[PDB]
């Protein structure tokens, strides 16, 4: 269960690398995949998760600042 943390500016987009190829995503907003195995999303204080095939649950938490 590898945790993540990051601070972003409110409104601005945030692109991040996928912790695994496929896996299953679970968050409070739709999953926006892009090329080169990346996913983007809007900045807002929140937490989501990825379940990867290797058995590692990648938890993500974003903190929004103005």
């Amino acid at each position: 269960e590898l945790y993540h943390y990051q601070e972003c500016v409110r409104g601005t987009t945030v692109l991040l690398k996928e912790p695994c190829s496929s896996g299953t995503y679970e968050g409070n907003s739709p999953f926006h995949p892009l090329a080169d195995n990346k996913f983007a999303l809007t900045c807002f204080s929140t937490q989501f998760a990825f379940a990867c095939p290797d058995g590692v649950k990648h938890v993500y938490q974003l903190r929004a600042r103005s």
